[PDB]
């Protein structure tokens, strides 16, 4: 028997993006990225390796890359007041779901002598986690294999780290029962690394850095309040395989 689902997360504005970063984002080519990307308070030029072509407007730039558009505050009005909602709104979102209460009892069967806290020993490769609120206190890894996400569509996953979220390379999040990336929530007041080749999905809501090794790919949005690295990447927003 399930816990209820949480409420998600609201990301407010920055639910317009795919990246959102503080200091920067910097990319190694030819990845490809689905959606808007933007950074601020930091100047654009923070966001390297895309080879962007301003905007006849100056109110955004564009690129090989990037599917969408590029926003930073150097460009002209109303782009800066987009990036600070969407910035703020971003804070907003990252302390909600900070703040989630872990999902209470027994994780799996009532004997399983394991609950939601620090599941696995920070260990997720080879589970399956269903609706509810995880909460951890050192590293979650993803070693070997996959982690599934089975639910419903509206059903809602969070995993809250005080620490990073360290994806191995070739390994892969899947979703299950109609699950859907947008309704996953990775809280983490570290660092997220996802491997070379790796598959993560989710909303990564992140005090620090973000890292894509080369060629993992990913379904979600990078909200992070410092830096985005990003080194052959596929970077893609959900729901963008309807039209747009």
């Amino acid at each position: 028997a399930l816990p209820p689902s949480p409420p998600a997360v609201n990301l407010g504005t920055a639910e317009d993006f795919v990246i959102l970063a503080k200091a920067g984002v910097t990319n190694v080519p030819g990845g490809a990225i689905t959606g808007d990307i933007g950074v601020s308070p930091i100047a654009a030029s923070a966001m390297t390796g895309f080879d962007l072509v301003m905007d006849s407007s100056n109110e955004f730039s564009t690129s090989t890359e990037i599917t969408g558009k590029a926003y930073a505050p150097d460009y002209m009005s109303p782009t800066g007041t987009k990036l600070t909602t969407a910035v703020s709104d971003m804070l907003t979102a990252y302390n909600d779901a900070a703040a989630r209460p872990v999902t209470g009892g027994p994780f799996g069967n009532s004997l399983s002598g394991e609950t939601y806290t620090n599941l696995g020993a920070g260990e997720i490769g080879g589970l399956t986690l269903t609706r509810g609120v995880y909460t951890y206190d050192i590293n979650v890894s993803i070693t070997s294999g996959k982690v599934t996400f089975h639910g419903g569509a509206d059903d809602v996953f969070i995993i809250k780290t005080s620490k990073s979220v360290l994806q191995a390379a070739n390994t892969e999040v899947v979703l299950t029962g109609g699950a859907q990336a947008k309704n996953i929530f990775w809280s983490v007041a570290q660092e997220v690394n996802v491997g070379a080749g790796a598959h993560m999905e989710g909303i990564l809501l992140v005090k620090t850095a973000v890292k894509f090794i080369t060629g993992s790919s990913f379904v979600g949005r990078v909200l992070s309040a410092t830096a985005v690295t990003l080194q052959s990447a596929a970077i893609t927003a959900p729901a963008t395989s309807a039209p747009t």
